[PDB]
C-alpha cells in the first residue's frame, strides 16, 4: 500500500464525510445508545406514525400529501431522502479522480446507475435487524411495522433489510464504505456508456485502491475484497428488482406520484 494509494483513500474518504449528512459511526453511536439516554422517536405502528407526521406536517402539506394514505406518505418521504442523497452522491462523485473529466452524458449515466446501487449500500449504516434510522437519525422505523403496511408497499423495504443484514455482518467502516461507494460508481458496464475505455481505466484505479485498503484495514478478513465483489453484484441485482417494483407501483397506484428528481433516474433504465 503505496503513500500515493493511502492519500487518495484518505481523500475520497474526506469527499465522503463531507457531502454525506449521516454516516456509519454517527448511526451505531445512535442505534447503540451508548452517547446519550434520548433515543430516536420510535415508528412502530400508525399511530406513532401520525405522532412523527405532526412534525413532518410542512413537508407533507408541501405537495398535497397529507390526506393520502398512509403508505404514500410514507414513501414520498423515504423519496424525499433518496433526492437528497443522489444530490449528495452527484457532488461526491467529482472527488473520484476523472469523474469530472468525463463526457457530461456519461457522468449522468454512471449516476443514473449507480445512485441507488450506492444508496442500498449506504442505507445498510442506518439500519439494523429491528428497523431504519430517519430523518437524519432522529428517527426509527421498525421493520415490522414496514412489513404490515398492505401490498404492494410492505415489500419495498425488507429485501433491502435482508441485504443490509448480510452486509453489515462485514463490520465495514466508513473509510471502506466510502471507497466502495466511489467503485460502485465508476462501473465500466452501464448501458450507454460512451468512452468506455476511460472509464474503465478509472474503475481499475479505484477497485485497486479499494482492495489494497481492504487488506491493510481488515487484515483478518482475508477475502473482503472478493466478499466486496459480491454484494456489488447483489446491489445490482437488489437495484433492478427495486426498479421493477417501481414500475408495478406506478402502473397500478393511481393516487402515488413519483418525485420529479427521481423520474429520470428511473426512466428507460431496466
Ligand atoms: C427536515 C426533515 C424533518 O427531514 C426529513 C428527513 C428524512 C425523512 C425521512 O426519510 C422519513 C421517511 C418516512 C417517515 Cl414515516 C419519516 C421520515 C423525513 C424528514 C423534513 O424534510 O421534513
Ligand atoms: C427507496 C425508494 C424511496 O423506493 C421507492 C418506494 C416507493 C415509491 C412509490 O411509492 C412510488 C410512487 C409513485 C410511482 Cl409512479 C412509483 C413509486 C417510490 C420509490 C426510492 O426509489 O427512492
Amino acid at each position: 500500500m503505496t503513500a500515493d494509494l493511502k492519500s487518495l483513500a484518505k481523500r475520497i474518504y474526506e469527499a465522503y464525510l463531507k457531502n454525506f449528512n449521516m454516516n456509519k459511526v454517527k448511526a451505531r453511536v445512535i442505534l447503540s445508545g451508548k452517547a446519550s439516554n434520548n433515543p430516536p422517536f420510535v415508528i412502530h405502528d400508525m399511530e406513532t406514525l401520525c405522532m412523527a407526521e405532526k412534525t413532518l406536517v410542512a413537508k407533507l402539506v408541501a405537495n398535497g400529501i397529507q390526506n393520502k394514505e398512509a403508505e404514500v406518505r410514507i414513501f414520498h418521504c423515504c423519496q424525499c431522502t433518496s433526492v437528497e442523497t443522489v444530490t449528495e452522491l452527484t457532488e461526491f462523485a467529482k472527488a473520484i479522480p476523472g469523474f469530472a473529466n468525463l463526457d457530461l452524458n456519461d457522468q449522468v449515466t454512471l449516476l443514473k446507475y449507480g445512485v441507488y446501487e450506492a444508496i442500498f449500500a449506504m442505507l445498510s449504516s442506518v439500519m439494523n435487524k429491528d428497523g431504519m434510522l430517519v430523518a437524519y437519525g432522529n428517527g426509527f422505523i421498525t421493520r415490522e411495522f414496514l412489513k404490515s403496511l398492505r401490498k404492494p408497499f410492505c415489500d419495498i423495504m425488507e429485501p433491502k433489510f435482508d441485504f443490509a443484514m448480510k452486509f453489515n455482518a462485514l463490520e465495514l467502516d466508513d473509510s471502506d464504505i466510502s471507497l466502495f461507494v466511489a467503485a460502485i460508481i465508476c462501473c465500466g458496464d452501464r448501458p450507454g456508456l460512451l468512452n468506455v475505455g476511460h472509464i474503465e481505466k478509472m474503475q481499475e484505479g479505484i477497485v485497486h485502491v479499494l482492495r489494497l485498503h481492504l487488506q491493510s484495514n481488515h487484515p483478518d478478513d482475508i477475502f473482503l475484497f472478493p466478499k466486496l465483489l459480491q454484494k456489488m453484484a447483489d446491489l445490482r441485482q437488489l437495484v433492478t428488482e427495486h426498479a421493477q417494483l417501481v414500475q408495478i407501483i406506478k402502473k397500478t397506484e393511481s393516487d402515488a406520484a413519483l418525485h420529479p428528481l427521481l423520474q429520470e433516474i428511473y426512466r428507460d433504465m431496466y
